[PDB]
């Protein structure tokens, strides 16, 4: 069955823009050159893929940055690997809005006691709270590669509550609070205009750990699908597949090789 069929690869993916489309279409292109053969399963909370690709439900999944990965490794006692970097994809804190309108145009128009929706996973959790810090709206006892959580929130002059949400939820909350950080797999898809981006992460040596990533089993390659891995990878970092992610997500999706 497809499990143990060597030129069929499952591969784990949110809920596809038309970038994702385009550039999947793209690899699957090139891999019919290979006669691999490739499946999506699409998911709709970070949750799932990780836990679908313990399981055995697919063979890789392609949606996570490291941080996430070794997060997710360590709340779940689990041994995914990396086995190849795909794109970068620098976040955004974007406006609330009103009847679909930006309410504020810039960070400092946040009014005081207002508030900011992010996610709620341990290492995005974390990540929005330094883009806050960056957009100079509070400040952190924490710096670098060190994790932050509302504790490390050592100044907060606006005094906004922060409301840690499904990285999911943090786009359908725009209509109700006064910005919020929302990963660009869920920006996108929700059709946020990006005119309401009030600060975009920046990108430095020190984003490694936001590169995203595909992901296996830790035995992949004593599995039946260690060929078609490997095929998927280099038709992964080719030039078709670089110039359909540049043209197709510019300043959304950058990639890394
Ligand atoms: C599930 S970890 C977040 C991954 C997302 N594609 C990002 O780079 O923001």
């Amino acid at each position: 069955g497809q499990k143990n069929d060597k030129n069929t690869l499952t591969v784990g993916v949110m809920t596809m823009t038309d970038s994702d489309k385009e550039r999947w279409d793209k690899i699957e292109e090139l891999l019919k050159k290979e006669n691999i053969k490739l499946k999506f399963k699409e998911f709709t909370d970070y949750s799932q893929p990780n836990k679908a690709l313990k399981n055995g439900e697919i063979d890789i999944n392609s949606f996570q940055h490291y941080n996430f990965l070794n997060n997710w490794n360590k709340e779940n006692k689990g041994d995914l690997v990396t086995v190849a970097e795909t794109y970068i994809s620098p976040i955004n804190l974007f406006s609330g809005t009103e009847n679909g309108k930006a309410k504020y145009s810039s960070a400092k128009e946040i009014p005081n006691g207002g508030q900011i929706a992010i996610p709620n996973d341990a290492t995005n959790e974390s990540r929005a709270l330094y883009v806050l810090q960056d957009a100079g709206l509070i400040k952190l006892n924490v710096s670098g590669d060190e994790l932050a959580t509302v504790k490390n929130i050592k100044s907060n002059p606006k005094n906004l509550d922060i409301k840690e949400v499904d990285a999911s939820q943090t786009a359908r909350n725009l209509a109700s609070v006064d910005a919020a950080v929302v990963n660009n797999s869920y920006a996108v898809p929700a059709k946020i205009d990006f005119k309401t981006s009030l600060y975009k992460e920046k990108v430095n040596e020190g984003s490694k750990q936001w590169i995203n990533i595909i992901a296996a089993q830790k035995n992949w390659k004593k599995s039946k699908k260690a060929a078609a891995i490997k095929k998927l990878i280099k038709a992964y970092h080719t030039d078709a597949v670089k110039k359909v992610i540049k043209k197709t997500a510019k300043g959304v999706d950058e990639p890394v090789w």
